[PDB]
């Protein structure tokens, strides 16, 4: 199913979260 395809561009967006710590 697409949607389930969806599930997983959410979980790039957490990998982008963690480089975020070095500018913090």
């Amino acid at each position: 199913l697409l949607l389930g395809i969806g599930i997983l561009v959410l979980l790039i967006i957490v990998i982008l979260g963690v480089p975020l710590i070095i500018f913090t």
